[PDB]
């Protein structure tokens, strides 16, 4: 299974700049690449090359945070702050899972949306709902695209109509673990606590306890709000910050660990998350919609932290990882003037690395067209764009800022054609 | 000439709420509104129906400030705060209108650019120099857009490639003012000093003469950088305050005058502008790409201030007013947060009133289905949006966040649609 793919080339092998290759081939096996040159290896001629002309070759993007329940509230209901909105659009919506065809309607919208946009590989919040997150599950792996599936863990302080008992979560966390822990190569389970504020230590515990016993990786919200955040230290009178909760019950760097937002996380907190490995999921179309705060992305990064980007649906406005990607910087400006230029802001190819290669390495090897890495990629025609009067690196920020899905062409996952 | 449209009607009257009119009917006569109302009057029985069926209308979007000129930088060359962005991209740009041909091919498509994001009207800042500004009042005038051209005046500190002396520059403004100050309607001049920084005390104060002269509007830019507002009071060592520069010579409000950004303003520039009726031009996508900062909106319209959106295109990387909307909601939420959640952020209402009957209160009657408007506005048609899931609010809402210009099937400016 050999195809050969021919294009304007761009991508991010280091966060500092971005690799330029005009007119250059990419050799995939497999669904890994094998060769990315400028010139066709003799190795390889004969077989049929998939030219793209003038049009633009890049990665997928890795969403790595999004609630698929919530699809439905996009660009809805958003005039509250995070723990009002919850309980007045957030929970309402997700408790209509409690139906498996509202769920196979709602996330096959999701989906089409997700793939429509150009995400390739996404870390996804389903709801509590055994047999819905079971369809969403199937769905994805039927439609070829890459992602990290959580069955939603709540059972405290939640409403009557979307509310659980820890040992009934327990059993369906772990019955859909062996369902899917060994069925698909790209489509897996994730351990999703909701949050602190809304998990038991019963329930913590017996996560816990799954995680190391399947050795999964586990998502999560950290600091987002400030309300939220004197919710999670009066709950747990004995912790000195959030994370540390987590972290009590091996749900914070053990494996793999995604942390939501962290914006107003304390300086022990940052510690803790670069101790422990965690990466940070940054959702700057979702703090602004909320109110969240403005996350200081220059600061964590200096200090080593694992940074990635999220769409966060729902509470974020888009599905779009390249209007995120935008936003992202845009945030990054505001807090690089707040220090005084100091914090020098996001360079475009800084955010294009957190959405490609970064984010990609959380999934495995994609996020980069280099040797061995899944081919998960998006062809751009930017015709509408004048293309003409710009270079392509002009050319890919243009689209980022001006464009749209109707630029994305075709989509790939694993060197398969995503429709 | 009788016109009669049908659709679902979404306007504001004020900006504290939306009036929604399902399958009700809007009557023009002569380009502006008879009558609004839910069921068409005997009177007009025999007359043919323009029905949109589910489709949503919409006012027109008033941009109420955008460089023509910089159109060619949209979404490239953000990478430095206003001062070197202007040195380094935007005065090499404007200085290459020199070349009649590069202006009319450059506005041109601007123009279109304009129209199909659905701005019916904008005020626009040109380049200094006359024949290339000419050839915009033409074009626009063909066009069929309502907007205030304004030739640039800057003298003082300008490069060689781009400067003109004030005497020329006086001459210049002043026979564009013979030429166009009756010509067209919806077309017309507007006296335009770059900024305090680069135009001399004899242009600024031949521009306030002129303004008085020919009862004209101004508009220029106010404390939106901070080394800028430096290097007005640097320049300027008696001044209080920016503000009160453009005041000292009659440019600040004796007759309707557009501020841009106003982020920095101190407590007594923003009572001047309260007492001299001077209107704040909100221009959130160019303060977040410049990291010039967050203009304080609830603020300023708690103080009765008036308040407008503009794209301000080039800092601002988007023609789509709609864009702009969302922006400033999003930049008054952290506003809100900062401020202990004190200062209540924009509810979408407000923002669309900005954009609609505000924004288009500046050049006359528009922005409004109510009896003597003229008939600016767009026809939203949203069916890849699900629609049928949300009310006529939501689905509004769903078309600013989601949308974009493929939404847009038809635009009307006085009553005649435009192409
Ligand atoms: N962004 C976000 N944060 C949360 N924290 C708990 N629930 C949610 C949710 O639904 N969205
Ligand atoms: N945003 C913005 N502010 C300015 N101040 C002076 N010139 C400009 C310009 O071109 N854009
Ligand atoms: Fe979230
Ligand atoms: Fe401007």
């Amino acid at each position: 299974n050999l195809k050969i793919f021919k294009g304007n080339l761009i991508f991010t092998k280091t966060s500092d700049k971005f690799t330029i290759m005009k007119d250059s081939y990419i050799v995939v096996i497999d669904g890994k690449i094998a060769s990315v040159s400028s010139n066709l290896p003799d190795k390889y001629k004969g077989n049929p090359i998939i030219d793209f002309r003038n049009n633009i070759i890049i990665p997928g993007m890795n969403d790595l945070h999004a609630h698929a329940s919530q699809y439905k509230n996009l660009g809805i209901g958003m005039d509250k702050e995070l723990l009002p909105w919850l309980n007045n659009y957030t929970f309402p919506e997700e408790a209509k899972f409690l139906n498996v065809d509202y769920a196979k309607k709602t996330y096959g919208r999701l989906i089409k949306d997700l793939i429509k946009n150009g995400t390739t590989r996404v870390a996804l919040f389903a709801t509590l709902h055994k047999d819905s997150t079971i369809e969403l599950f199937n769905m994805l792996i039927k439609s070829g695209i890459g992602a990290y599936v959580g069955k939603v863990n709540m059972d405290y302080n939640c409403p009557d109509y979307l509310t659980e008992n820890y040992i009934t979560s327990l059993n369906d966390t772990e019955e859909i673990i062996l369902k899917y822990k060994d069925k698909s190569n790209i489509v897996k389970p994730i351990i999703t606590p909701r949050f602190v504020p809304s998990c038991s230590n019963e329930l913590m515990d017996g996560l816990g306890k799954l995680s190391y016993k399947y050795r999964l990786p586990v998502q999560s919200h950290l600091s987002e709000n400030l309300d939220e955040i004197a919710v999670v230290k009066s709950l747990h009178k004995k912790s000195n910050f959030y994370g540390e909760v987590y972290d009590k019950f091996g749900l914070f760097g053990n494996t793999p660990t995604l942390m939501a937002h962290c914006i107003h996380s304390s300086k022990e907190e940052i510690n803790l998350i670069k101790r422990n490995n965690v990466t940070i999921v940054h959702c700057p179309t979702s703090n602004f919609n909320l109110g969240s705060g403005m996350m200081p992305v220059r600061k964590y990064l200096n200090l080593g932290i694992n940074v990635v980007l999220g769409s966060d649906i729902s509470a974020g406005h888009t599905c779009s990882l390249f209007k995120v990607i935008a936003y992202a910087i845009q945030n990054s400006k505001i807090k690089w003037q707040e220090s005084g230029k100091k914090d020098m802001f996001l360079s475009t190819s800084e955010a294009f690395y957190m959405a490609t290669k970064k984010g990609g390495s959380f999934f495995g090897k994609v996020g980069s067209f280099e040797e061995g890495y899944d081919f998960d990629a998006l062809v751009i025609n930017d015709s509408n764009l004048y293309p003409e009067d710009y270079d392509l690196t002009e050319r890919l920020e243009r689209f980022i800022y001006l464009g749209d899905d109707r630029n994305i062409m075709k989509r790939y996952v694993c060197g398969n054609e995503i429709f």
